[PDB]
């Protein structure tokens, strides 16, 4: 089974997902120099409903925050986006250093850790897995995260994680203020990509925004203590899960901002 270990990581994931060599992978390196502003971009519009969260697990590969997606309370639209994109949920990648830990890069540097908020169209298709095989059927808005003051969001969450040490197990979780883990900017870049995990489909239009927000050493680390492994197997550690950037085979990373 895939993860981020030597014998099951990135390298090796084409061996059972030949799209992983596909030509709209993600992440990438963001290339400021080459980054084109784009006036048709329209600002992000965004409303996240707290009582949308329901609960919190540990998938072995990150955190998952899952929330009702049954109305359009918690919709993403605007941007380069064609009608409404539900929110479906939030989860985070991070490494084994503190400097290291982001999927995308932008013009050479890493951040800490990238939240990834994943959306789907809800105008177009009946549900998440459907909308996961169509080119215009998932938004993911990523943020970077760097070492800073705690946010008390991400203390709600790394409050949660010994309660999920181990791959399966989940907990409550709602209430969850996801708007105060967006930057005050939203300024944004964005290209078509694909999921970042197998089964690596390609449906994904990134908003990556330029802003980062801050976390804590300790918080970060609390990360590093879920496991990969479910009860009763030997134990190994998620300490890094961000796969690397990808070719980006002439694809076009427009701006929302000059
Ligand atoms: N970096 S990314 O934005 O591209 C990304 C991730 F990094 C990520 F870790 C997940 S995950 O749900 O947290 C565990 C691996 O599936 C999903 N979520 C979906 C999922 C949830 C539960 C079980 C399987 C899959 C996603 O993996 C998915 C949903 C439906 C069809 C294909 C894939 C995801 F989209
Ligand atoms: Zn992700």
């Amino acid at each position: 089974s895939w993860g981020y270990r030597e014998h099951n990581g990135p390298i090796h994931w084409k061996e059972f997902f030949p799209i992983a060599d596909g030509d709209q992978q993600s992440p990438i390196e963001i290339k400021t120099k080459e980054v084109k502003y784009d006036s048709s971009l329209r600002p992000l519009s965004i409303k996240y409903d707290p009582s949308s969260a329901k609960i919190i697990s540990n998938s072995g590969h990150s955190f998952n925050v899952d929330f009702d997606d049954t109305e359009n309370k918690s919709v993403l639209r605007g941007g380069p986006l064609t009608g409404s994109y539900r929110l479906r949920q939030v989860h985070l990648h991070w490494g084994s250093a503190d400097d290291h830990g982001s999927e995308h890069i932008v013009d050479g540097v890493s951040y800490a850790a990238e939240l990834h908020v994943v959306h789907w169209n809800s105008d177009k298709y009946p549900s998440f897995v459907e909308a996961a095989h169509e080119p215009d059927g998932l938004a993911v808005l990523g943020v970077f995260l760097q070492i800073g003051e705690p946010n008390s969001q991400l203390q709600k969450i790394t409050d949660t994680l010994d309660s999920i040490k181990e791959k399966g197990k989940q907990t409550r979780f709602t209430n969850f203020d996801l708007l105060s883990l967006l930057p005050p900017s939203w300024d944004y870049w964005t290209y078509p990509g694909s999921l970042t995990v197998p089964p690596l489909l390609e449906s994904v239009t990134w908003i990556v925004l330029k802003q980062p927000i801050n976390i804590s050493s300790q918080q970060l680390a609390k990360f590093r203590s879920l496991l990969c492994t479910a009860e009763g197997e030997a134990a190994a550690f998620l300490v890094s899960n961000h796969r690397p950037p990808q070719p980006l085979k002439g694809r076009k990373v427009r701006a929302s901002f000059h």
